């Protein structure tokens, strides 16, 4: 079995902790007044970008602490505004938040000798895909193809991007996909596609950590944290959790 | 729970007993001077309609009785000038077998009637569907969405066309959906797209009658001659087998 593997982008692969889009989310909402947690503007990681913009305006807090200050919950007009805010800062900043996390590299070296396809499933749109892959290259990573929310009809929580993927790679059985993701969201993906669901913890975004806090956290703590991220996934759709891609391999091996 | 069903097209829903090319095949043929029987063009089942002229071809029957005539045996050019001398013949006389097939009509409703996005896949190429289902649409049959080879990279005994179908119609397991064919080739198609496969006998193809051998062929042996059928197809891969299109309800049901 297996004849592929399926990454996430920025958490999986690019960018721990998945950081590039986080104050941003964070920063359009405040000019409003709203304010929230680093928290909240985290739950819908993975979804189109417009999506997760339309999602945090409809958490109830959110939603509500809106009504509070405009005396009204959010219009097209404003989310459809504070996405073309969105829209040019994260695209300014884009570049830097775009190196790969320290792992994979060798771990996709390793796949790849087995004869084992690269794909990739992501949040981000074409046009911001198009720079964050350049750079991507450049610092080594290029997945054997790559899919888009502007490729397909829907979303990620749909499978719609990963079935371009297997028709693209040529892998017929949707079971012998491994679906490798650091997100809600991509858990579902890769559940709805009918894949064997892996899902990295740390450098994800579910953990939410950098480093200089990880690799410079105490003990108990972490593996606690660690031990909250790995539920989540697993109660979600999710049939194994690994803390980093070294452990991949071993989790397609078992899948036997 | 079945959410979707993908009804395959001629034999299927049209064309009882699929008659469309086997009289073309018969025709240009016999302009060169090279007789050839309704087996021994039914027999080559499948395949691309160029490939197949090219197997029909390979007949040792059949490139005998060609060199007898033309004192050489087919090349690259008679092939072409066979499958071009196809295709035109092929759009004059399609509409003509377009006429949705007694039952089909009548059931098509009774999933409508339930909320079943019907969808349907085939190997017609756009050029005909088109032809062939504008005429299936003026008598009453129009699933939800439509593809074809060209749609998709890779022809038919790929997953390719229900992964689009699946996409559009917008159902997620591809195991919420039914396929329902009339080929052996048709059940590979559902296996491969990890659904579950239906067979439909008695609209031929595999069998390859009429209403006047079936509407009045002889008990004994229409049965010893429909069992054959229903046999090639569990060995081929189908989880289910249904002399017609009425049972497809039940077997949903069974299904569940
Ligand atoms: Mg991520
Ligand atoms: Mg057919």
């Amino acid at each position: 079995k297996i004849e592929a593997v399926i990454f996430d982008w920025a958490g999986t692969t690019v960018d721990y902790g998945c950081f590039a889009p986080l104050e941003v989310f964070m920063e359009i909402f405040h000019k409003r007044g709203v304010a929230i947690t680093a928290e909240e503007a985290r739950k819908p990681m993975g979804l189109l970008k417009i999506d997760h913009v339309r999602a945090l305006t409809e958490m109830p807090r959110i939603a509500s602490e809106w009504n509070r200050v405009f005396r009204q919950l959010p219009t097209e007009a404003d989310i459809q505004e504070m996405y073309e805010e969105f829209e040019e800062i994260l695209f300014a900043i884009l570049p830097r938040y775009a190196s790969p996390i320290n792992a994979v590299k060798e771990v996709i070296a390793s796949l790849r000798e087995r004869g084992i396809k690269i794909g990739s499933t992501t949040g981000y749109t074409r046009e911001m895909m198009d720079i964050v892959a350049k750079e991507a290259a450049l610092q080594g990573y290029k997945p054997d193809f790559l899919v888009t929310p502007d490729d397909v009809p829907a979303g990620r929580p749909y499978p719609w991007m990963c079935y371009k993927n297997a028709m693209e790679l040529g892998v017929y059985p949707m079971n012998h996909m491994i679906k490798v993701g650091d997100t809600v969201s991509d858990m579902k993906e890769g559940r709805n596609a009918g894949m064997w669901t892996v899902g990295v913890i740390l450098g994800s975004s579910e953990l939410g950590l950098t480093e200089e806090e990880v690799e410079n956290m105490d003990s108990v703590e972490l593996r606690e944290k660690i031990e909250v991220v790995r539920n989540r996934f697993v109660e979600n759709g999710a049939h194994f959790t690994i803390e980093t891609m070294q452990e991949l391999e071993s989790v397609m091996e078992h899948i036997e």
